[PDB]
């Protein structure tokens, strides 16, 4: 058993990745405005920016632009995780930058059961 | 609506350089109690912007809410103006970025590439009632 099809109505119960995609053509008109998708996710895992790209083409799949790829992600997007450590009894945010090398996805397990890891950008995008 | 968030505020977009608040309030422990509503001011490029004038400014943003009569208790540390715009020369969008501190920053003019940017604050801050 490992992390959940189709994903749920409710919460997810284990890490995600939330995205919030804007995407604007060549010229930077608008095209979609922030549409929010969630995708289960597995603590080990390394986050590349050629998978980050995978996942906002799949997040467009729910929308007209199912058909469009994408062509440039903002060199400025990053991960963040925000979560209540258990320890300190305060607030902690993460971030993580989007490099090709990438980043190795942590277990906060220890603080919460279903982080969800932030991605907020915009990109260019066009049709296939 | 039943909060019309706007008594007179311009309903077209503006003519000239903006702030644009869009904080969430939360209390210390670490609840959301406001959602960021969107709210506009006028700023001239000239005009220096210290962290004294944003937590004003942040307060302001708050009497256009049912929470009008909190008070800003601390801001993000880690937040920051942003403006972004499409450079006519290079041809490619550009964003700059401002750190909110004591001595401040001066309000660039970017009126050579758009009449009206948006410089925007979008962070927490912790807010307690008056």
């Amino acid at each position: 058993y490992k992390k959940g099809d189709d994903a749920s109505y409710f919460e997810p119960t284990g890490p995600y990745l939330m995205v919030n995609v804007t995407g604007v053509d060549g010229k930077g008109n608008e095209l979609l405005s922030p549409h929010y998708v969630e995708f289960p996710i597995k603590p080990g895992t390394t986050l590349t920016k050629e998978k980050i790209e995978y996942y906002v083409e799949w997040a467009l799949d729910a929308t007209a632009y199912k058909e469009f790829r994408v062509v440039e992600l903002d060199p400025s997007a990053k991960i963040e995780v925000t979560y209540y450590d258990k320890n300190k009894k305060k607030e902690e945010t993460k971030s993580f930058p989007i490099t090709e090398k990438g980043f190795v996805v942590p277990d906060l397990s220890e603080h919460i059961k279903n982080p969800g890891f932030n991605l907020i950008t915009k990109v260019v995008i066009e049709k296939k």
